[PDB]
């Protein structure tokens, strides 16, 4: 009943803003994709572009994922209906983030879209056999080239998580709708 937002990221959207949780835990938490739109135990998006991208959680010893793919501007609010703010687009140019390439800064998750499906990438410690590890909520691992565990019309219904271990801690949902 009283869940709020949607799951546990339970994210909100109000206008041109959209407000997202932080379920990892909620005294630290850590962004990523984009620390300029993160708030502690919230992510504040605004001025948002219709477009996915893999969002990562941190709370201490926490951590949650979960693709975000949507525009910001008429979907959700929580009490509001009138209002004139946020220029109709203001600078911009082009932004990106997370598009591989990785192997220096950190780590970066995301999914791609192929043949009328949908695969996932992931973090690998070593290079043998131990490539892209997924382990879904209710299947434990099982090391493939590519992460294909849902296709882009009959999507993955089930939430998995990446990390660098046999008990991947990170878990990115899944919910995508153009």
């Amino acid at each position: 009943g009283s869940h709020m937002g949607q799951e546990e990221f339970a994210v909100e959207i109000s206008g041109t803003t959209v407000t997202i949780t932080c379920p990892s835990s909620g005294d630290d938490i850590k962004w990523k994709p984009d620390p300029a739109l993160g708030d502690n135990n919230k992510y504040i998006i605004q001025n948002h572009d219709s477009s996915p991208l893999t969002v990562s959680c941190t709370a201490g010893d926490q951590e949650h994922t979960m693709y975000l793919n949507a525009k910001v501007g008429s979907a959700d609010d929580a009490k509001k209906d009138a209002a004139k703010k946020d220029d109709a687009k203001k600078d911009d140019a082009k932004k990106d983030g997370s598009v591989a390439k990785l192997g220096v800064h950190g780590l970066s998750m995301s999914v791609k879209e192929v043949s009328g499906k949908v695969f996932l990438q992931c973090q690998e410690s070593k290079d043998l056999n131990t490539n892209y590890l997924w382990k879904k909520g209710k299947e434990e691992l099982g090391n493939m080239r590519q992460l294909d565990l849902g296709a882009i019309y009959d999507d993955p219904r089930g939430t998995y998580t990446c990390q660098r271990d046999e008990n991947v801690n990170s878990t990115l949902h899944v919910h995508y709708r153009m």
